[PDB]
């Protein structure tokens, strides 16, 4: 639901995550983890991790960081035509994960926390509303297909 304006803003500042995926996404997931500890329950791979130090160190991590923006990229950049790349992440993310609605705006939260923190002068106003609508975009079309799919929304 966003212009075409809002989308252009929304690219542009992900060409700053595609030129360090990894470092971002490793930022993203220790933010979610430090900011709302219950999300890490979620992941028995990382259940060892009592520590931002730990965090930092986990190769695991910073690959799954990786993983989950190169996702959010490419749901990105099809700007709402996003329903063949969305299907599988609700799908997996309703049944195997089992990752509520409200854990998808906390990480939507640290995505706009990091890229806040580590590109200020290209995150302004105008960039930091277009990123959140295209979140919240995201977040409504993932409640809409598990709730289709039988869940909660
Ligand atoms: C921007 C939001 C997110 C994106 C784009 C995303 C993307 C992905 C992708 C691409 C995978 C691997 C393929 C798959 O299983 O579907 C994955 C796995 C996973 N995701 Fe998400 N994810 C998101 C948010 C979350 C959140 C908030 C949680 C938990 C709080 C979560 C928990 C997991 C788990 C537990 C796995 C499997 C990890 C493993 O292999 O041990 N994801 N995610």
């Amino acid at each position: 639901g966003l212009s075409d304006g809002e989308w252009q803003l929304v690219l542009n500042v992900w060409g700053k995550v595609e030129a360090d995926v990894a470092g971002h996404g490793q930022e993203v997931l220790i933010r979610l983890f430090k900011g709302h500890p219950e999300t890490l329950e979620k992941f028995d791979k990382f259940k060892h991790l009592k520590s931002e130090d730990e965090m930092k160190a986990s190769e695991d991590l910073k690959k799954h960081g990786n993983t989950v923006l190169t996702a959010l990229g490419g749901i990105l950049k099809k700007k709402g035509h996003h329903e063949a790349e969305l299907t599988p992440l609700a799908q997996s993310h309703a049944t195997k994960h089992k990752i509520p609605v409200k854990y998808l705006e906390f990480i939507s939260e640290a995505i706009i926390q990091v890229l806040q923190s580590k590109h200020p002068g290209d995150f302004g106003a105008d960039a930091q509303g277009a990123m959140s609508k295209a979140l919240e975009l995201f977040r409504n079309d993932m409640a809409a297909k598990y709730k289709e799919l039988g869940f909660q929304g």
